[PDB]
């Protein structure tokens, strides 16, 4: 044993200073907006334009919020193009399953034909909790006592959503990629979902314009501009935006406690990119159902040497068995199963949608850490001779990155916790 003062106790992970980090997932998450028709299966652009005119208060667009590095009339033109589009489409008696748009002067700009650090935004965690909840609508349809249980508690979370609104939207993308290599192709960003009462819904996001997709390597990268519907004012959160061009295209009635407001309709448009292995990887996004029940298991597993039995209907069904979820100003916060189901499976999609190599780095090394810190709570003597060198490891993963940064916090949240 060693005299205590010799005795290191693992310090906070530092996260740099800077400005607020941005949005860089695929697509829009929590500030998403459905346009939505209940099913009588449908080609995207009828379901498309089917499921926009059921909003009622379109009106010409304007910028309301610059991309600050791009040409943002082109954005908006981008926009009106599209829309032009959809009404040649109409005009045309026969509703093409596919339809490859104008390679216009918006559109080669846009479809093109950062190491400095940032601070931890607190969207970040707002997104995390928001794909932690349930939505009023289920996103799957149909061990296996416990599949259904477990299938039971994620079947609604808007976690579910993602991945679902994912795998449409990288095989639509992955599918033009190969049909249409060169052509502008407009592919609307479409889910399916059953609401309470049961029936099918047909739900868009919005639009992909894909560009030139020559995708000889699975590191080539094809570039997009995604526009995507949206409710949420640029104003409340600016720097979530930084890589956006936001229009007003809409006027939307909402009733709110007070009544009926009319509020505007946004949409976020952005030029972002992705590659044939990105496309494959969030095709698989199914697989992320499958982790988070993996890890469940282990934990009835662990509660298995309580007897002979295994308890899983108790395990799911005993809402006074209670797990550390969260956290609040009070302490750690405590949940249900279900919400320790639903917490597990957003973390693996939004380790899915967040994908990258800061991530690759800080998984594989702030792991080494967790095991030191869990053996201090434990009281047992880990070797903390290679500090230095795992804290390097990781703080070098800790530039800009949204979902790393958050997950760093969440780290040192934890580490106070544990040893304090």
């Amino acid at each position: 044993s060693i005299e205590p003062f010799l005795r290191t106790t693992p310090r906070p992970l530092r996260l740099p200073d800077g400005p607020l980090c941005h949005q860089r997932s695929k697509f829009l998450l929590m500030d998403a907006l459905k346009l939505s028709i209940e099913d009588p299966e449908g080609i995207p652009l009828y379901d498309a334009i089917k499921c926009m005119k059921t909003f009622f208060g379109w009106k010409e667009p304007n910028i309301v919020k610059p991309h600050e590095k791009g040409i943002n009339p082109n954005y908006l033109m981008a926009w009106k193009q599209v829309l032009a589009e959809l009404q040649d489409i109409e005009n045309e008696e026969k509703i093409p399953r596919t339809k490859n748009m104008k390679r216009t002067s918006q559109l080669k700009w846009a479809l093109g034909e950062e190491p400095e650090p940032r601070s931890l935004a607190s969207w970040v965690q707002n997104e995390f909790n928001k794909a932690c909840e349930l939505t009023d609508s289920s996103w799957i349809e149909l061990a296996s006592m416990r599949r259904n249980y477990f299938t039971a508690e994620v079947s609604h979370c808007r976690a579910t959503e993602y991945i679902m609104k994912g795998v449409y939207i990288n095989t639509a993308l992955l599918n033009a990629s190969c049909a249409a290599m060169d052509d502008f192709q407009l592919i609307p960003m479409i889910s399916k979902c059953r609401t309470k009462e049961g029936r099918r819904k047909t739900n868009l996001y919005g639009f992909i314009i894909k560009g030139r997709s020559h995708l000889r390597n699975d590191t080539d990268v094809v570039n997009f501009v995604s526009m995507e519907f949206s409710l949420t004012d640029p104003r409340l959160e600016p720097h979530k935006w930084e890589k956006y061009c936001v229009l007003e295209i809409g006027d939307m009635l909402l009733r709110t406690a007070i009544g009926q407001v009319s509020r505007p309709m946004f949409l976020y448009v952005r030029t972002n990119g992705t590659s044939k292995i990105k496309m494959k990887w969030g095709m698989e996004m199914r697989r992320c159902l499958l982790q988070s029940l993996q890890q469940i298991e282990s934990m009835i597993e662990a509660e298995s040497s309580v007897k002979e039995k295994d308890m899983t209907k108790e395990f799911f069904e005993n809402k006074s068995e209670t797990w550390p979820i969260g956290e609040s100003p009070r302490g750690v916060e405590e949940g249900s199963i279900g919400k320790v189901c639903r917490t597990l499976l957003a973390k693996s999609v939004f380790n899915s949608l967040y994908a990258s190599p800061q991530l690759e780095g800080f998984s594989a090394e702030s792991r080494k850490l967790l095991l030191i810190v869990q053996a201090l709570r434990d009281n047992l003597e880990p070797g903390t001779f290679d500090l230095g060198g795992l804290y390097e490891a990781i703080e070098e993963c800790l530039i800009n990155d949204p979902w790393v940064l958050l997950n760093a916090s969440w780290f040192n949240s934890f580490l106070t916790h544990a040893l304090k």
